[PDB]
């Protein structure tokens, strides 16, 4: 029904706006509004603090009927509990497929909110819009779709390459795209490697999420402009959407790979 | 007879040619198209993928012990839970590949009482060695020519084999020469563009099988115009795992043997 | 027995020596040595047979060596030398050699030749095991984000040394799983000499500088040197003497040099 | 233990055959089973080019751990390290006495590569057969062995002699022969003189080392039927030993000269 809900981690923050409850306090509202941005975050919730040092004083003075907390929260589910019930709906370790985690969770929170209903509607819409990409992918590239490389900056000498069990790589494996840079399953879908080891992929296309504050910084590089995908145009910037979020963010991220992505084709 | 869970095709491999028969494996059905050789019998049961195998399923089969590799490091404290695991890593960049191979498979043996099996094989396997170098020098020799292994990523990229691969290994066990020698890296290969190969003009070029776009590249406007393809110097190696464990050393040297005997003058 | 009287005229190569147990009865600038490479301590019975570039051939001849080991700046002189005894010569610092590997390749090849074989796996096995501790004590006291780390040593008060991708630094930062910070394209004994002010853009990252450099005090007083952002933001420190052009060993202990003055300074 | 060896002189290729060693590569194979012909090289070793000039492409292509280069390859030792580590083991020079040096190489090459016992037992072998061949050459020669002349032929008008240096030199000493015609030391242990200058050795023998193409030309030739010792009798061929080889080369030519010198005596 209508509970007065508090969300601790950006993913479960979509997940509950998106099935059309609207929680009393969510973590980072300011940084929420620039990495995840998609879910928009109504001018009610207040910011209670970060997701992984949240403001104890803060919830307990919203008076939560629940308390969401996720992966980066577990280890104060105990003192989560001091104030109210907890529901803790963990994702993304080595071992989670991320997106499809991320849809069981969406269709958990959805049951227990009374919201099962516009779970589904929203659900099946995105599978919907899926193969609408991936149809206008194939027609732009022929239905032989090209390999790409979904990553975010770690350092302008340092980037993160997402895993196969990220929800990026999900996003390519629903448009048809292919893995051009695979990587084995990792915590929160990610790798450390060095900017200098994407010397080497000559042959697909490099995609990169929004933000990042040093972009002009790597740009201006010595290094980036040696890169073959640079020189050869294959390599975009993708609009701001949260990796690691939660069911429609798999929506969001497709809609924004697919549109950065029909950009820079022949 | 242990209940063993094996979670890599190499460990796969080895704990079947010690004549154990896990009760768990990863990628069965993918196993049967790459690596082939050593068949996985009926009574396996599959306990999902390598890189991410499924811990309800091998907690279900209530192993006595759970043999691990390299790319399962990240699960070893999770899986002791289940049953006592025993890590054996390879191919890393400093793993000699084909040593290490030998040594689990010893090491395998021994903890499974199966050490007289895997010496009668390991002897078996250095003979067979022998065996196809003669056979090369009897259609090539006495100067063995010098061959490139490879798999093909796409039909413009190739996986060559570095220093510390096992088919690297394997040509120097048959007397081969290094058409195309590479430094050491992480499973033993070099992702490099097809028209690297536009300079290997004296030499034989063997790729791996299998490969879904053949059909494509043999007919294809690049590889046509190289070199040892025009010669007719060119030829697919039967599905070997390059990956494996000891006795891919053997399957892989008759493979390549075999693959090499043909298109010979 | 391999009990023989060797001579080495490189501090690489004197170091992949006494760390396979073997003792030289020569070795060259021993009194420069516990100054810049420090970590292989050498010997009190190995005579200083002269420089690396200039080596005394009267002196090392007069030590009647059953075997003498040179690298690559002493290849001019591989002719003259056979002479006097058999020679072993391996070079490991061109602009296509990797460094390290190399480095590691001629210290097992050295350990077959000198039967020490056994103590060479064991010693690798070591720092290879080390290596994963370190990298894991690095994604500790920092974030799932690794740092990005500059390595260098000062040239002159107002130049400084930037290590390439083939350099043995930076073979350390990429098995920590640290980022370059300041990548630079292969070069010949892996360095660069860029000037102070390339260091003036590299403001979010860390900057590492080997020991010895008798001007240091100089440089942390001058200007430049303060009005860099690394600097105002207490992401730089110096690290303890460990050779950059030595061995397989010198990984190892420059692995452990620089994990422990970045183990430092982090948040 | 088992390295990848490549030679690249006929000398290193007895050594390391000698010890027990099997090179992956050696220089001039179909020659070598002309000049040298003793220690066997077996049907695995690979042809790598030639003396002096060896075939980079080949030699990198066996991938060696060590590159065993000599005298006439000095210039090559800074490119041949590039591939794999070098050891430089040179000879004949006019300092070099050639046999010790070839003995002192045979030792150092036994101890780097582990099988020194082996290299003990032959030595050892080798002088006691010295004392062998010296007596069966005192049965037949009054036990005052007689001088002999050892030499090359060059060309029908000209002869290599070998001088003090040299490692035929040695093996007459060993054998208690005397120097007929003695030379000061030079360069691989010989002197080029025309063949005019062999008719002062009148009371000696003179035995000249296989092959040599115009044999035939120079035996029936007018100036080498005139030769004091030719019509004396005292003169034979000597079966083909290498005089620029190894350790073991001392005893081929010991056993080689003596059968040789065997024959013409009275």
């Amino acid at each position: 029904s209508h509970m007065r809900v508090v969300v601790l981690n950006w993913d479960l923050l979509e997940q509950v706006l998106e099935l059309g409850i609207q929680p009393v306090g969510a973590p980072e509202l300011s940084s929420y509004v620039q990495w995840v941005v998609q879910p928009e975050v109504p001018s009610s919730v207040q910011d209670i603090g970060t997701r992984t040092e949240p403001n104890l004083e803060k919830i307990a003075a919203l008076k939560p009927d629940v308390i969401l907390a996720a992966g980066p929260q577990q280890d104060l589910l105990a003192t989560l509990g001091r104030i109210a019930p907890v529901v803790y709906l963990p994702n993304f370790s080595e071992q989670d497929n991320a997106a499809q985690v991320a849809i069981s969770h969406f269709k958990t929170l959805a049951t227990l909110f009374g919201k099962e209903a516009v779970a589904q509607q929203k659900l099946e819409a995105m599978y919907a819009r899926f193969s609408e990409l991936k149809a206008s992918l194939q027609h732009a590239f022929g239905d032989t779709l090209p390999a790409v490389v979904t990553l975010r900056f770690a350092n302008p000498t340092s980037v993160f390459l997402y895993t196969e069990n990220s929800t990026p790589q999900y996003v390519l494996e629903q448009l048809g795209l292919s893995s051009a840079l695979p990587q084995p399953p990792k915590e929160w879908g990610i790798v450390q490697k060095r900017l200098s080891e994407l010397q080497h992929v000559e042959q697909g296309y490099v995609l990169y999420f929004l933000p990042f504050a040093e972009e002009k910084k790597v740009q201006k590089s010595v290094l980036w402009r040696a890169m073959p995908f640079v020189q050869a145009g294959r390599v975009n910037s993708v609009r701001p959407v949260w990796s690691y979020g939660g069911a429609m963010s798999l929506r969001y991220s497709a809609e924004a790979i697919t549109e950065s992505l029909l950009a820079v084709a022949p």
